[PDB]
């Protein structure tokens, strides 16, 4: 009955074990969710240099006809 | 007259053909100047929307910018 | 008597002149015009563009909502 | 054999209870940082829902003065 002892601790570790591999699992899912939401926004950020270097130069076209003379 | 009557009408008909073209100028004339104040106007707006414009994209970069961060932050 | 056969031969000339300057004028006028049309069209076709993108940056919008709200 | 089976214990558990309160931690840290990330998200969506509206109105503008003709 300390060799008791040793079958409590015996235990205490596998729920221990079985734990820390419930929490890596949970991590390794926000790393994931995590990568792909940056994706997503990384992927608005360069939409949105490309579409905006375009109403650019549409900006530049409208200055160019209002600054036009006669 | 004999004659002289005949080129003294051709005066005064010389002075209508005239006036007329006078006439019709001060109204090309003012043709004209409602182009030009019309041109003008319009350009000015144009010219307002491109400035507009311009301030509303400079705050579209700001943002790209900031989306950009975001997806790279380590 | 000849006295005034400068005033014809005067009128002759300030009557070409005037029409010189109407056709002319005339001229300017349709040019203007032109101009106008042409500049009204490029207006119309800078209009029809920022449309599309505006239509464009509203599905980004709502895509970026969407995330925002994503609640996993 | 056995004393040293509960001395072994003792660090192996009292360690692996370090190493998930690390990963509790660790990712109630995810967590927070997930919302923050989806705010700073909803921000940038919201300033662009009232700056495109604003958008709009100025090419509505733009248009009024091409079909000008009159």
């Amino acid at each position: 009955e300390t060799q008791q002892k040793v079958q409590d601790l015996e235990t205490r570790n596998a729920e221990l074990e079985h734990q820390l591999r419930a929490m890596e699992r949970s991590l390794e899912e926000a790393r994931a969710e995590r990568e792909r939401a940056r994706a997503e926004v990384g992927r608005a950020a360069q939409l949105l240099d490309v579409s905006l270097f375009e109403l650019s130069e549409l900006r530049e076209g409208l200055a160019r006809l209002a600054e036009a003379a006669p």
